[PDB]
């Protein structure tokens, strides 16, 4: 009933017992897997008990002192208001434990390295605009990305939600034509057709920033234009392909994601955008390459004069090496915060071998640690992995609409 | 009925066939297993029972006149026998449908095209041997790689099994160095050991042929050499870097699974190699690039001059890339079936088309199905998939030592 666990570059065994502790049932049963899918009153109080023991065995303190008592409070809490507040050290615990858990995170060797901004006091779209600015100003830090997240306030019934509506903080626009097809990024053709039915101007290029559409509690969302200098991008060109530059191509320093809703001893914060730092092949291979993203690929192939005649020149695979080549040099040259797929599965084998030794064990996702170019040519394609829900976790949510 | 979408397209389907999923998984709502690499009359009657439905119903004669004597026969004779006899096209169904049903091959667009070898009234080491070469020769062609089976006699009470102890027909010997290392495949080292063991005289190239070691019931394994002749190989060169073809590497033409056991409604073939052709990431990047097998990219990158002082550079990327179009070339140049990860991808995709038109859905394996490299290039990368188990199929089985 403990999972063995090997790699197959090593021959190493371990077994993941903290598997046993998964809280929501994943979408796998014996008798199909679904792994490779992308998205599959006093209960409040189970969650509750459950993060404030995690939170002191976590600071050496199980039984003792505060631990009965931040225990008491919160049964008188939601005795009370049917709901708690977290003590600003376990939101700040919880936010970290839940990056920890995010079984589709590669870059969790940085966990515990997090700023935790607290928007609980916010009330209206034009506070979390400022909150916002703030985490995209800090978390920039000029190119030296640090990662954020920024908690808004939680959820109460009788109130709305506090949503971003953008999956995430920059996004890049996407328009239709004469003929359906799409200028810009397709994957926010949706959020920028929102963006235009609440009254923005749209633009004509290809990398147009989305304006951000806040929403706040029980009320219809404001527009906000971000700050040009605010958001940091990198123009994307190679070291050696002199004309690459010309393709006109760039992407956003920040990957902050603002969809998805945290949750911490069984508090549902619906908007707690985080942030950190891309991994290369995020930007060159998923975002430029998909076909149904920039699709890229057979432009930089011509350019490069390879044979896109034949599947076996492995000219998709040529031009999207180069790509990625491309976006590491870019990001690098304008000092941006980038790790490439190697150093950072690397990485990850590391924080596997960390979280063994921690908690015995790690959820991980194998199909989304595993980069999309170069699989098995970094360590984690080999490793074996675990998938479970721990709690506190980052959650999908649905779309505020 | 799990729900699929591929995110290339947009396309949703809904795989109704896992519900017919006989036996079951690893995975359950706890924890997905997914990854992990390895995961009585009246049993035995329900699978023929089951296996005979299917078999009648593809000849399009379900519940008809042969259908009922076929289950009374098969009943009559497992209360006599204690197990029964597949009819020789029962067992050209069974082989093609448990290749059809096989979770991790992307190749099941052939699934149909298989030259099934009824060598199940083999009745020594020596025969089996004799079978083995014509399916070597039939399947070799000569470059002309064609997609067969030979199925040994089934397991049944009273006798031992017929084994094939190597786990590929062409395995490449694995010796043990003086310094620790291995000279040749890492991954054969068992094998070479029993080889020598059973008094084979062993080389010291790389690129060692392994002898067959053939298990007739209740006997030890017998040793047999392959004829130079028939083990058709491929010297590997590159179209452009020239001083790749003074590295010696080869690779041999037929992908001949010796070690995986076939079932057949509730019957046991624990000697049924199958061959098909390869998909060039096998070579390219799994067989020489694994860092516990040939284990050459450092060395490619380094005559390639790469810079592989930092990961940041793709120097990985770049020498797999290569290797893997010296593969293709290579087969290419010596007119050997080949087939590489875009075009097998994307007739993975059509049979995923088929399938879900002919049976409701597909059992896939998204780890073994999405390629080694270049994944998210490849359309499967984009495809959700349900991976479950139907029967007759290619199971694992222990080693026979
Ligand atoms: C610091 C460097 C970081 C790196 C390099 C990194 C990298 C990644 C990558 C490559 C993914 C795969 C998602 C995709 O490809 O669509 C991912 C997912 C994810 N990351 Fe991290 N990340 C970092 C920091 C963080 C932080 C600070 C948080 C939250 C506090 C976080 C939470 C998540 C979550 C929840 C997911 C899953 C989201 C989903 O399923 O769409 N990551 N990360
Ligand atoms: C004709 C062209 C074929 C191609 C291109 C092909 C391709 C592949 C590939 C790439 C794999 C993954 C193996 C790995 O990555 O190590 C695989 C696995 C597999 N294939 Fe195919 N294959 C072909 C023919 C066949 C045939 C003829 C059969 C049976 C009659 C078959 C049955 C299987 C099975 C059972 C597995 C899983 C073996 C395992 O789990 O280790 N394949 N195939
Ligand atoms: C193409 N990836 C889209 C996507 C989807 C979901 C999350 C990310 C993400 C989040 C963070 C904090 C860092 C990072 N490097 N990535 C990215
Ligand atoms: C790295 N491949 C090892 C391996 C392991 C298991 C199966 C294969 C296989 C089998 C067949 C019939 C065709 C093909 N193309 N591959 C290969
Ligand atoms: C269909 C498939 O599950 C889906 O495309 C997943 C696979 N792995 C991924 N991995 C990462 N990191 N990001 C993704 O979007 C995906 N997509
Ligand atoms: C540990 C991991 O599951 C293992 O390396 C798997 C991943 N996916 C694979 N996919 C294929 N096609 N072949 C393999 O050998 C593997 N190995
Ligand atoms: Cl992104
Ligand atoms: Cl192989
Ligand atoms: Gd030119
Ligand atoms: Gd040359
Ligand atoms: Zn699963």
């Amino acid at each position: 009933k403990f999972p063995r666990v090997k790699n197959w570059e090593v021959g190493s065994i371990t077994y993941d017992t903290l598997s046993a502790q998964a809280q929501q049932d994943g979408p796998c049963t014996p008798r199909r897997c679904l792994g490779s899918l992308v998205f599959p009153p006093e209960q409040l109080l189970s969650q509750a008990r459950d993060f404030i023991n995690q939170y002191y065995s976590s600071i050496k303190r199980s039984g003792s002192q505060a631990h009965e008592q931040r225990l008491q409070e919160v049964e008188a809490e939601v005795a009370a208001t049917g709901t708690y507040q977290l003590r600003e050290s376990e939101l700040v615990f919880g936010a970290k434990q839940a990056w920890r858990n995010a079984p589709r995170c590669v870059g969790r060797i940085q966990w515990g390295k997090l700023q935790v901004f607290d928007a609980r006091d916010c009330r209206s779209a034009q506070e979390m605009f400022t909150y916002i600015c703030n985490h995209i100003k800090y978390a920039t830090n000029r190119g030296n990305l640090r990662s954020a997240i920024t908690v808004f306030p939680q959820r109460c019934p009788g109130r709305g939600d506090f949503r971003i509506w953008n999956s995430q903080l920059v996004r890049y626009a996407g328009y239709r034509q004469q003929d359906g097809s799409v200028r810009g990024d397709p994957a926010n053709v949706e959020i920028t057709e929102l963006c235009i039915q609440h009254g923005w101007t749209p633009g004509n290029g290809r990398f147009d920033v989305l304006p951000l559409l806040l929403q706040a509690p029980d009320e219809p969302p404001e527009l906000f234009l971000l700050p040009p200098e605010l958001v940091l991008e990198v123009p994307l060109e190679h070291p050696t392909l002199e004309w690459f530059a010309a393709l006109g191509l760039r992407w956003y320093a920040l990957p902050a994601v603002s969809n998805m809703l945290l949750e911490i001893g069984g508090l549902e914060f619906p908007a707690a955008p985080f942030s950190g730092w891309y991994m290369s092949t995020e930007i060159g291979t998923r975002n430029l390459c998909d076909p149904h993203r920039y699709n890229i690929l057979e432009d930089v192939a011509v350019c490069m004069d390879l044979d896109t005649r034949t599947t076996s020149s492995l000219w998709k695979d040529k031009a999207a090496v180069e790509i990625n080549v491309a976006v590491l040099h870019s990001y690098q040259l304008a000092k941006v915060t980038i790790v490439d797929h190697h150093a950072a599965t690397a990485s990850f084998m590391k924080h596997l071998e960390n979280e063994q030794k921690a908690r015995g064990g790690c959820p991980a996702d194998w199909a989304w640690i595993v980069p999309p170019i170069s699989g098995s040519l970094t360590p984690v394609f080999h490793q074996e992995m675990v998938n479970y829900f721990l709690s506190p976790a980052f959650r999908y949510q649905p779309d505020p609409w």
